[PDB]
């Protein structure tokens, strides 16, 4: 029953070189992950465990 989302720093740093943040035609901001060639709605820097293996969301 791990407590709610908790465990982030105040200085993550500028996105890596294997990523590209862009907005769709409509205007939806997304993050392009080349390292794995995957697309996400949220930012990786915030996440701890990158998209490893099969991920529903």
């Amino acid at each position: 029953g791990s407590s709610g989302s908790s465990g982030a720093e105040d200085n993550l740093g500028p996105l890596p070189e294997n990523w590209e943040m862009a907005y769709t035609e409509n205007g939806e901001v997304y993050f392009i992950d080349h390292n794995t060639k995957t697309t996400s709605w949220l930012d990786p820097r915030c996440l701890n465990k990158q998209q490893s293996g099969p991920s529903s969301g």
